[PDB]
């Protein structure tokens, strides 16, 4: 929608519940999400640092 993110990235549950708080208390829109599940590399190569 209109939440600045691209669909089918991977995202953290903290910031996209952060997001989704955010946007609605301005604008209004809820963005989609289902869970997911990942491996021991693709999690340890995709971190924030």
């Amino acid at each position: 929608g209109s939440t600045e993110f691209l669909p089918g990235s991977l995202i953290d549950r903290a910031e996209f519940e952060a997001e989704n708080r955010r946007v609605v208390a301005e604008g209004g829109e809820p963005a989609a999400g289902r869970p997911v599940l990942m491996g021991i590399t693709k999690a340890s190569l995709a971190t924030d640092s």
